[PDB]
Protein backbone atom coordinates (compact mmCIF):
# COMPACT_ATOMS: atom_id res chain seq x y z
CA UNK A 1 0.00 0.00 0.00
CA UNK A 2 3.22 2.30 -0.52
CA UNK A 3 2.28 3.62 -3.70
CA UNK A 4 -0.10 6.15 -1.89
CA UNK A 5 3.31 7.41 0.68
CA UNK A 6 5.35 7.92 -2.18
CA UNK A 7 6.26 11.59 -2.96
CA UNK A 8 4.80 12.61 0.79
CA UNK A 9 7.86 14.80 1.00
CA UNK A 10 8.89 18.21 0.31
CA UNK A 11 11.34 21.20 1.27
CA UNK A 12 13.81 23.54 0.43
CA UNK A 13 17.21 23.22 -0.48
CA UNK A 14 18.65 22.93 2.97
CA UNK A 15 16.12 23.49 4.75
CA UNK A 16 14.87 20.12 5.78
CA UNK A 17 12.79 17.31 4.49
CA UNK A 18 8.74 17.65 5.85
CA UNK A 19 5.98 15.26 5.97
CA UNK A 20 2.45 16.63 6.53
CA UNK A 21 0.58 15.67 9.40
CA UNK A 22 -2.48 16.10 11.89
CA UNK A 23 -3.38 16.51 15.68
CA UNK A 24 -5.66 16.77 18.00
CA UNK A 25 -10.03 16.09 17.36
CA UNK A 26 -10.81 18.39 14.93
CA UNK A 27 -7.71 17.40 13.18
CA UNK A 28 -5.08 20.46 12.68
CA UNK A 29 -2.74 20.23 9.68
CA UNK A 30 0.89 21.19 10.40
CA UNK A 31 3.83 20.12 8.36
CA UNK A 32 6.75 18.59 10.50
CA UNK A 33 10.00 18.17 9.88
CA UNK A 34 11.45 14.34 9.51
CA UNK A 35 14.59 14.27 11.92
CA UNK A 36 16.34 10.84 12.61
CA UNK A 37 18.84 12.80 14.93
CA UNK A 38 16.53 13.44 17.45
CA UNK A 39 13.61 11.88 19.01
CA UNK A 40 11.26 14.61 19.94
CA UNK A 41 7.70 15.12 18.62
CA UNK A 42 7.37 18.57 18.97
CA UNK A 43 5.29 21.41 17.31
CA UNK A 44 5.09 25.38 17.44
CA UNK A 45 2.48 25.67 20.06
CA UNK A 46 2.60 29.93 19.81
CA UNK A 47 2.54 32.66 17.39
CA UNK A 48 6.06 32.98 16.12
CA UNK A 49 7.45 35.31 13.26
CA UNK A 50 8.48 32.35 11.22
CA UNK A 51 5.33 30.46 11.93
CA UNK A 52 2.36 30.24 9.32
CA UNK A 53 0.20 28.24 11.79
CA UNK A 54 0.49 26.41 15.29
CA UNK A 55 -0.70 24.08 17.44
CA UNK A 56 -3.40 25.08 19.29
CA UNK A 57 -4.73 23.13 22.00
CA UNK A 58 -7.17 24.55 23.35
CA UNK A 59 -9.19 23.88 20.15
CA UNK A 60 -8.40 19.88 20.66
CA UNK A 61 -10.69 17.90 22.78
CA UNK A 62 -8.36 14.95 22.65
CA UNK A 63 -5.35 16.91 23.91
CA UNK A 64 -4.22 16.11 26.97
CA UNK A 65 -2.08 17.77 29.13
CA UNK A 66 1.15 15.99 31.09
CA UNK A 67 2.48 19.18 33.78
CA UNK A 68 5.46 18.46 32.72
CA UNK A 69 7.91 21.12 30.99
CA UNK A 70 10.91 20.09 28.57
CA UNK A 71 13.75 21.67 26.45
CA UNK A 72 15.78 20.08 23.67
CA UNK A 73 18.85 21.40 22.07
CA UNK A 74 20.14 20.35 18.62
CA UNK A 75 23.64 21.02 16.69
CA UNK A 76 21.74 24.41 15.50
CA UNK A 77 18.88 25.51 17.24
CA UNK A 78 17.00 24.93 20.68
CA UNK A 79 13.18 25.42 21.72
CA UNK A 80 11.75 24.64 25.10
CA UNK A 81 8.01 23.92 25.15
CA UNK A 82 5.19 21.99 27.10
CA UNK A 83 4.36 18.00 27.40
CA UNK A 84 1.21 16.54 26.57
CA UNK A 85 -0.28 14.07 24.34
CA UNK A 86 -3.42 13.88 21.52
CA UNK A 87 -4.24 12.43 18.89
CA UNK A 88 -1.96 12.15 16.28
CA UNK A 89 -2.46 10.84 11.96
CA UNK A 90 0.01 11.30 8.44
CA UNK A 91 -2.62 11.62 5.77
CA UNK A 92 -0.06 10.27 3.22
CA UNK A 93 1.14 7.68 5.77
CA UNK A 94 -0.47 4.88 7.11
CA UNK A 95 -4.50 4.43 7.69
CA UNK A 96 -4.07 5.32 11.29
CA UNK A 97 -4.20 7.58 14.41
CA UNK A 98 -2.12 7.30 17.42
CA UNK A 99 -2.09 8.82 21.18
CA UNK A 100 1.47 10.32 21.19
CA UNK A 101 3.77 12.34 23.10
CA UNK A 102 3.75 15.73 22.00
CA UNK A 103 5.44 18.85 22.39
CA UNK A 104 3.97 22.19 22.75
CA UNK A 105 6.65 24.50 21.89
CA UNK A 106 6.43 27.97 23.81
CA UNK A 107 9.60 29.61 23.42
CA UNK A 108 12.88 28.92 21.13
CA UNK A 109 16.29 30.57 19.53
CA UNK A 110 17.17 30.05 15.86
CA UNK A 111 15.21 26.90 15.26
CA UNK A 112 12.17 27.18 12.99
CA UNK A 113 13.56 28.81 9.81
CA UNK A 114 12.13 31.88 7.44
CA UNK A 115 10.25 30.49 4.83
CA UNK A 116 10.64 26.90 5.53
CA UNK A 117 7.35 25.97 5.44
CA UNK A 118 7.52 23.62 8.51
CA UNK A 119 5.66 24.35 11.99
CA UNK A 120 7.62 21.04 14.02
CA UNK A 121 9.79 18.22 13.98
CA UNK A 122 9.56 14.56 14.21
CA UNK A 123 12.46 12.86 15.76
CA UNK A 124 12.77 9.73 15.06
CA UNK A 125 15.20 7.72 16.43
CA UNK A 126 15.05 5.96 20.44
CA UNK A 127 14.06 6.89 23.27
CA UNK A 128 17.26 6.58 24.84
CA UNK A 129 18.23 10.14 23.61
CA UNK A 130 14.64 11.59 24.23
CA UNK A 131 14.36 14.78 26.72
CA UNK A 132 13.14 14.90 29.56
CA UNK A 133 14.71 11.53 29.58
CA UNK A 134 13.96 7.85 27.99
CA UNK A 135 10.97 7.50 29.63
CA UNK A 136 9.15 9.75 26.73
CA UNK A 137 8.07 7.55 24.05
CA UNK A 138 8.87 8.70 20.69
CA UNK A 139 6.17 8.60 17.59
CA UNK A 140 7.31 5.89 16.20
CA UNK A 141 7.86 3.62 19.24
CA UNK A 142 3.98 4.68 19.90
CA UNK A 143 3.04 4.01 16.56
CA UNK A 144 4.46 0.38 16.62
CA UNK A 145 3.12 -0.28 19.52
CA UNK A 146 -0.62 0.87 19.05
CA UNK A 147 -1.45 -0.47 15.57
CA UNK A 148 0.11 -3.52 13.25
CA UNK A 149 2.74 -0.79 11.29
CA UNK A 150 5.59 -2.79 11.02
CA UNK A 151 8.67 -1.45 12.58
CA UNK A 152 10.58 -0.20 9.94
CA UNK A 153 10.70 2.99 7.80
CA UNK A 154 12.71 4.05 4.70
CA UNK A 155 13.44 7.46 3.71
CA UNK A 156 14.40 8.33 0.01
CA UNK A 157 15.02 12.15 0.16
CA UNK A 158 15.74 13.68 -3.53
CA UNK A 159 17.33 17.32 -4.39
CA UNK A 160 16.94 19.88 -6.70
CA UNK A 161 12.15 22.53 -4.75
CA UNK A 162 13.06 19.35 -3.09
CA UNK A 163 10.44 15.83 -2.47
CA UNK A 164 11.13 12.77 -1.52
CA UNK A 165 9.33 10.08 0.38
CA UNK A 166 8.85 8.67 3.80
CA UNK A 167 7.39 5.08 3.53
CA UNK A 168 5.99 4.08 7.20
CA UNK A 169 6.11 0.57 7.89
CA UNK A 170 8.22 -1.02 4.58
CA UNK A 171 10.22 -1.07 1.74
CA UNK A 172 9.20 0.51 -1.69
CA UNK A 173 10.89 -1.55 -4.12
CA UNK A 174 9.92 0.58 -7.04
CA UNK A 175 12.46 3.47 -5.58
CA UNK A 176 15.54 2.21 -5.91
CA UNK A 177 17.58 -0.15 -8.48
CA UNK A 178 20.54 -2.59 -7.68
CA UNK A 179 20.78 -4.18 -4.37
CA UNK A 180 20.44 -3.40 -0.68
CA UNK A 181 23.79 -3.15 1.03
CA UNK A 182 22.64 -3.44 5.26
CA UNK A 183 25.25 -2.04 7.86
CA UNK A 184 24.33 -2.76 12.01
CA UNK A 185 23.00 -0.46 13.82
CA UNK A 186 25.31 -0.04 16.80
CA UNK A 187 23.28 1.26 19.43
CA UNK A 188 19.74 2.17 19.65
CA UNK A 189 19.97 5.84 20.37
CA UNK A 190 21.24 7.60 17.36
CA UNK A 191 21.63 5.59 14.41
CA UNK A 192 24.81 4.81 14.87
CA UNK A 193 26.81 3.15 12.49
CA UNK A 194 30.62 2.35 11.98
CA UNK A 195 32.65 3.91 9.42
CA UNK A 196 35.37 1.37 8.59
CA UNK A 197 37.28 3.23 5.74
CA UNK A 198 37.46 6.60 3.70
CA UNK A 199 38.91 6.75 -0.03
CA UNK A 200 39.04 9.83 -1.87
CA UNK A 201 39.09 9.22 -5.67
CA UNK A 202 39.96 6.03 -5.02
CA UNK A 203 43.06 6.90 -2.22
CA UNK A 204 42.66 5.72 0.82
CA UNK A 205 42.62 8.48 3.76
CA UNK A 206 45.29 6.34 5.91
CA UNK A 207 43.79 7.02 9.25
CA UNK A 208 43.02 4.90 12.16
CA UNK A 209 39.88 4.04 11.90
CA UNK A 210 38.50 4.69 14.83
CA UNK A 211 39.01 8.61 13.85
CA UNK A 212 36.20 8.26 11.58
CA UNK A 213 34.05 7.57 14.64
CA UNK A 214 35.29 9.67 17.10
CA UNK A 215 32.78 10.05 19.00
CA UNK A 216 30.06 8.32 17.26
CA UNK A 217 28.96 8.26 13.51
CA UNK A 218 24.86 8.56 12.76
CA UNK A 219 22.37 8.82 9.79
CA UNK A 220 20.58 12.25 10.46
CA UNK A 221 17.98 13.53 7.89
CA UNK A 222 17.66 16.55 10.17
CA UNK A 223 21.47 17.42 9.10
CA UNK A 224 22.22 19.27 5.57
CA UNK A 225 25.88 19.04 6.24
CA UNK A 226 28.18 15.92 5.68
CA UNK A 227 29.85 16.35 9.12
CA UNK A 228 33.05 15.03 10.15
CA UNK A 229 35.80 15.52 13.28
CA UNK A 230 38.19 17.77 12.78
CA UNK A 231 41.27 15.58 11.62
CA UNK A 232 38.59 13.39 9.52
CA UNK A 233 37.70 16.89 8.15
CA UNK A 234 41.25 18.51 7.87
CA UNK A 235 42.37 15.52 5.94
CA UNK A 236 39.37 15.64 3.39
CA UNK A 237 39.56 19.06 3.01
CA UNK A 238 43.35 18.40 2.28
CA UNK A 239 42.36 15.98 -0.38
CA UNK A 240 39.46 17.89 -1.86
CA UNK A 241 41.37 20.85 -2.31
CA UNK A 242 44.30 19.61 -3.93
CA UNK A 243 41.88 17.73 -6.50
CA UNK A 244 40.47 20.64 -7.63
CA UNK A 245 43.85 22.99 -7.05
CA UNK A 246 43.00 24.10 -11.01
CA UNK A 247 40.92 26.57 -9.67
CA UNK A 248 41.25 28.98 -6.67
CA UNK A 249 38.39 29.31 -4.00
CA UNK A 250 38.13 31.62 -1.44
CA UNK A 251 39.62 30.55 2.24
CA UNK A 252 35.74 30.95 3.35
CA UNK A 253 34.35 28.59 1.05
CA UNK A 254 35.47 25.60 2.59
CA UNK A 255 34.50 26.71 5.72
CA UNK A 256 30.97 27.25 4.17
CA UNK A 257 30.96 30.81 4.59
CA UNK A 258 31.41 32.00 0.80
CA UNK A 259 30.52 30.61 -2.01
CA UNK A 260 31.30 29.53 -5.78
CA UNK A 261 29.65 30.50 -8.63
CA UNK A 262 31.00 29.80 -12.29
CA UNK A 263 28.63 30.97 -15.62
CA UNK A 264 25.48 28.91 -16.39
CA UNK A 265 26.65 25.04 -17.33
CA UNK A 266 30.14 25.08 -17.11
CA UNK A 267 30.53 24.06 -13.04
CA UNK A 268 33.84 21.94 -13.56
CA UNK A 269 32.17 18.71 -11.67
CA UNK A 270 35.22 16.70 -12.66
CA UNK A 271 38.10 18.56 -10.84
CA UNK A 272 36.10 17.43 -7.37
CA UNK A 273 36.56 14.11 -6.49
CA UNK A 274 34.07 11.19 -5.16
CA UNK A 275 34.47 10.67 -1.40
CA UNK A 276 33.43 6.38 -0.64
CA UNK A 277 32.25 5.81 3.25
CA UNK A 278 33.06 2.25 3.93
CA UNK A 279 30.34 0.98 6.04
CA UNK A 280 30.59 -2.59 8.51
CA UNK A 281 28.68 -5.05 6.97
CA UNK A 282 26.32 -7.82 8.28
CA UNK A 283 28.89 -10.93 8.11
CA UNK A 284 32.87 -10.93 9.24
CA UNK A 285 35.03 -9.43 8.09
CA UNK A 286 32.82 -7.81 5.28
CA UNK A 287 31.68 -4.07 4.59
CA UNK A 288 30.42 -2.41 1.22
CA UNK A 289 31.04 1.32 0.45
CA UNK A 290 28.85 4.41 -0.95
CA UNK A 291 29.93 6.96 -3.07
CA UNK A 292 29.54 10.15 -2.84
CA UNK A 293 29.79 12.82 -5.92
CA UNK A 294 30.52 16.41 -5.81
CA UNK A 295 27.01 17.03 -6.63
CA UNK A 296 25.75 16.07 -3.49
CA UNK A 297 28.85 17.82 -1.33
CA UNK A 298 28.40 21.10 -3.62
CA UNK A 299 25.08 22.23 -2.52
CA UNK A 300 23.24 24.65 -5.07
CA UNK A 301 21.93 27.83 -3.37
CA UNK A 302 20.87 30.83 -5.24
CA UNK A 303 22.78 33.65 -7.17
CA UNK A 304 23.25 36.40 -4.22
CA UNK A 305 23.62 38.87 -7.30
CA UNK A 306 21.34 39.78 -10.66
CA UNK A 307 23.30 37.00 -12.28
CA UNK A 308 22.32 34.09 -14.48
CA UNK A 309 25.52 31.84 -12.63
CA UNK A 310 25.41 28.17 -10.81
CA UNK A 311 26.35 29.07 -7.52
CA UNK A 312 27.48 26.48 -4.41
CA UNK A 313 28.38 25.86 -0.71
CA UNK A 314 30.12 23.52 0.71
CA UNK A 315 28.13 21.21 2.08
CA UNK A 316 31.21 19.10 4.50
CA UNK A 317 31.75 20.36 8.15
CA UNK A 318 33.93 20.47 10.62
CA UNK A 319 32.17 18.24 13.83
CA UNK A 320 32.99 17.87 17.26
CA UNK A 321 30.43 15.29 18.15
CA UNK A 322 31.01 12.85 15.76
CA UNK A 323 30.64 12.25 12.09
CA UNK A 324 27.06 12.66 10.48
CA UNK A 325 25.98 11.22 7.54
CA UNK A 326 23.38 14.32 6.88
CA UNK A 327 20.38 15.03 4.05
CA UNK A 328 23.34 15.77 1.45
CA UNK A 329 24.57 12.07 1.56
CA UNK A 330 21.12 10.18 2.21
CA UNK A 331 20.17 12.22 -0.95
CA UNK A 332 20.50 9.86 -3.77
CA UNK A 333 20.22 6.74 -1.78
CA UNK A 334 17.35 4.64 -0.59
CA UNK A 335 17.98 4.33 3.03
CA UNK A 336 15.80 1.71 5.17
CA UNK A 337 16.19 3.00 8.89
CA UNK A 338 15.29 -1.48 9.76
CA UNK A 339 14.61 -1.42 13.34
CA UNK A 340 13.37 -4.38 13.91
CA UNK A 341 16.73 -6.07 12.78
CA UNK A 342 18.47 -3.30 14.03
CA UNK A 343 20.41 -2.56 10.51
CA UNK A 344 20.20 0.69 8.12
CA UNK A 345 19.84 -0.40 4.64
CA UNK A 346 21.51 1.56 1.71
CA UNK A 347 20.78 1.85 -2.09
CA UNK A 348 20.63 3.98 -5.54
CA UNK A 349 17.90 5.61 -5.33
CA UNK A 350 15.66 6.16 -8.25
CA UNK A 351 16.48 9.84 -7.96
CA UNK A 352 20.05 9.24 -8.01
CA UNK A 353 22.67 12.24 -8.97
CA UNK A 354 23.55 12.21 -12.64
CA UNK A 355 27.39 13.01 -13.35
CA UNK A 356 28.46 12.05 -17.25
CA UNK A 357 31.21 9.68 -16.43
CA UNK A 358 30.51 8.64 -12.85
CA UNK A 359 27.42 7.53 -10.90
CA UNK A 360 27.08 7.30 -7.14
CA UNK A 361 26.76 3.49 -6.15
CA UNK A 362 26.43 1.17 -3.21
CA UNK A 363 28.87 -1.20 -3.66
CA UNK A 364 30.10 -4.80 -2.22
CA UNK A 365 31.14 -7.71 -0.59
CA UNK A 366 34.72 -5.81 0.67
CA UNK A 367 36.98 -7.82 3.53
CA UNK A 368 37.98 -5.54 5.85
CA UNK A 369 39.62 -6.95 9.13
CA UNK A 370 39.28 -5.84 12.51
CA UNK A 371 36.23 -3.62 12.10
CA UNK A 372 35.36 -4.26 15.31
CA UNK A 373 38.44 -1.79 16.34
CA UNK A 374 36.70 0.80 14.62
CA UNK A 375 34.21 1.80 17.22
CA UNK A 376 34.68 4.66 19.80
CA UNK A 377 34.65 3.69 23.27
C1 LIG B 1 24.22 20.99 21.07
C2 LIG B 1 23.78 19.60 20.68
C3 LIG B 1 23.18 18.83 21.82
C4 LIG B 1 22.84 17.39 21.48
N1 LIG B 1 21.53 17.30 20.82
C5 LIG B 1 21.21 16.29 20.02
O1 LIG B 1 21.98 15.37 19.76
C6 LIG B 1 19.82 16.34 19.38
N2 LIG B 1 19.99 15.89 18.01
C7 LIG B 1 20.67 16.66 17.14
O2 LIG B 1 21.12 17.76 17.44
C8 LIG B 1 20.85 16.11 15.75
C9 LIG B 1 22.23 15.44 15.69
C10 LIG B 1 20.73 17.20 14.69
C11 LIG B 1 19.29 17.56 14.36
O3 LIG B 1 18.89 16.81 13.22
C12 LIG B 1 19.12 19.07 14.09
C13 LIG B 1 17.64 19.38 13.74
S1 LIG B 1 17.30 21.17 13.86
C14 LIG B 1 16.09 21.41 12.53
C15 LIG B 1 16.64 21.24 11.16
C16 LIG B 1 16.03 21.63 10.05
C17 LIG B 1 16.56 21.45 8.69
S2 LIG B 1 17.72 22.75 8.19
C18 LIG B 1 19.29 21.86 8.31
C19 LIG B 1 20.46 22.70 8.83
N3 LIG B 1 21.22 23.28 7.74
C20 LIG B 1 22.20 24.17 7.96
O4 LIG B 1 22.49 24.62 9.05
O5 LIG B 1 22.79 24.49 6.79
C21 LIG B 1 24.13 25.16 6.74
C22 LIG B 1 25.14 24.37 7.55
C23 LIG B 1 24.49 25.14 5.27
C24 LIG B 1 23.98 26.58 7.24
C25 LIG B 1 21.33 21.80 9.70
O6 LIG B 1 22.28 21.20 9.21
N4 LIG B 1 20.98 21.69 10.99
C26 LIG B 1 21.72 20.85 11.92
C27 LIG B 1 23.02 21.53 12.33
C28 LIG B 1 20.89 20.51 13.16
O7 LIG B 1 21.02 21.14 14.20
N5 LIG B 1 20.01 19.51 13.01
C29 LIG B 1 18.80 15.50 20.17
C30 LIG B 1 19.24 14.06 20.31
C31 LIG B 1 18.54 16.10 21.55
Amino acid sequence: SFVEMVDNLRGKSGQGYYVEMTVGSPPQTLNILVDTGSSNFAVGAAPHPFLHRYYQRQLSSTYRDLRKGVYVPYTQGKWEGELGTDLVSIPHGPNVTVRANIAAITESDKFFINGSNWEGILGLAYAEIARPDDSLEPFFDSLVKQTHVPNLFSLQLCGASVGGSMIIGGIDHSLYTGSLWYTPIRREWYYEVIIVRVEINGQDLKMDCKEYNYDKSIVDSGTTNLRLPKKVFEAAVKSIKAASSTEKFPDGFWLGEQLVCWQAGTTPWNIFPVISLYLMGEVTNQSFRITILPQQYLRPVEDVATSQDDCYKFAISQSSTGTVMGAVIMEGFYVVFDRARKRIGFAVSACHVHDEFRTAAVEGPFVTLDMEDCGYN
